[PDB]
């Protein structure tokens, strides 16, 4: 079981679609080996080093916080149906709502859209909010997404540096 990582006063709360098996097995979120998260939020500004999956409970520390849209784990994400998606996307907004961070950066066009019963969906910053809570739609990071680290690095910068201070 992967738990939540979450308290007030966050910058940017990073949700993904649901914990892939290494994920599961250690309780710590993005814990293959191959997903450039960890590496990604480093570069990208958010940690001033780079953390290791049991380290994940520091993320508290740089003001950030995990959740996931599925609890339900499975080898590839897009084993998860659209209909898990929706489910998830209420228990999301309540959550947000709860512990109010800056952003919520949902990891994955296809999450973003069927959580939020959203389409054609751009990257990026989102016009919709949750309260006060910005979103931000940001590329998934496993090392099965074709993305590049240069244009993940990129694109997590992008949030770090819109967010100030």
């Amino acid at each position: 079981m992967v738990e939540d990582i979450l308290a007030p006063g966050l910058r940017v709360v990073f949700c993904g679609i649901n914990p892939g098996l290494s994920s599961a097995g250690t309780g710590f979120p993005f814990a293959h080996p191959a997903n450039r998260f960890w590496k990604v939020i480093y570069q990208a500004g958010f940690t001033d080093r780079q953390l290791k999956p049991q380290e994940a409970q520091h993320l508290l520390d740089y003001r950030c916080g995990v959740t996931k849209l599925v609890d339900r784990p499975t080898v590839q994400a897009n084993e998860v149906s659209k209909q898990e998606l929706h489910a998830g996307g209420r228990k999301l907004i309540e959550k947000i709502e709860d512990y109010q961070p800056q952003a919520l950066a949902i990891l994955g066009k296809q999450a973003y859209e069927q959580g939020f019963s959203q389409r054609g969906a751009q990257w990026g910053k989102q016009t919709l909010t949750i309260g006060s809570t910005q979103i931000w739609v940001l590329p998934n990071p496993s090392g099965l997404s074709r993305v590049s680290l240069e244009k993940l690095v990129e694109a997590y910068r992008e949030l770090d540096q819109a967010l100030v201070v």
